[PDB]
């Protein structure tokens, strides 16, 4: 999973 | 948050 | 996999 | 980012 919100896990 | 895993919840 | 980072895929 | 898939990245 690729994810941000200001920075992966896929 | 803006998220891709294959696409806001922020 | 549950997430959160502010929001399934588990 | 906080995650559980069974337990952060953030």
């Amino acid at each position: 999973l690729v994810f941000f919100a200001a920075x992966l896990k896929a």
